[PDB]
């Protein structure tokens, strides 16, 4: 059957409990409503979401529940460019550029630090404007990203 | 004939001195290159800039100077959204946002003011945030304006 809701997440805990099976998901597939995907453990799932999350799915989000089953949200592991911005003016510009090319964007583990794909195009404008920063592979959680109104 | 380059600016003075005459410009033809326009006290100038600043003709920006003669720029004001951000995350937020818009953005008089054109998307967009914001009449200065490369 389709799936519409999410059933929480598993930090909203389950102490597990449960068999968890996993749909794993590229961070660009997060944001999908109408899809069909296979689970870690060979199951079939289909997504007609209804009221999803504006970010998009994150990582533990969870898509089937019954008794002990549970099938959640993994999201894999990408190339990113982890920013590390120096000042508020800096925190503006780099959002702004960042925002007009349309690219992803999401909060890092402080206040200036931001991460955003790894893509040629977005190294160039970061180095063009002397922005520090590093790729190294890692999780796009949903939850950290940026919102377009 | 055809001004191509800018002679410095009233500030880099210029202690005047000099009689100033003014292209008086909206924020919006700050960035031509190829325009034709008539000053304050009615003589024409036609513009070819070559290597023309990239954040667009700024006040006080002289286009001509030939003994005591100048014409310089004067931006008129125009209805401005000021922004007040409450923290990173929100200049962040914000930026990203008004960068998606492909809006116009400056900097404030500080670290979590910015300046954007009074358009009813962009004041839709700020409420729909619940950012802080005024709209007032004043000027946009090129030389605050946020770059997109």
């Amino acid at each position: 059957m389709i799936i519409e809701r999410l059933v929480g997440n598993l930090r909203d805990l389950n102490p597990l409990d449960f068999s968890v099976d996993h749909v794993d998901l590229e961070w660009f597939e997060t944001r999908k409503k109408i899809a069909r995907f296979k689970t870690r453990q060979g199951k079939d799932i289909a997504i007609r979401l209804k009221d999803a999350p504006k970010l998009g799915l994150s990582q533990g989000d969870i898509l089937f529940k019954e008794e002990k089953e549970i099938i959640a949200v993994n999201i894999l592991d990408s190339e990113v460019i982890h920013i590390q911005a120096k000042s508020v003016a800096e925190v503006a510009k780099i959002c702004y550029e960042i925002g007009n090319r349309h690219a992803a964007l999401y909060y890092g583990e402080s206040q200036f630090e931001f991460k955003t794909p790894f893509e040629k195009p977005t190294l160039a404008l970061l180095e063009k404007l002397g922005v520090q920063n590093r790729v190294l592979s890692s999780k796009l959680d949903s939850k950290e990203r940026l919102t377009v109104s």
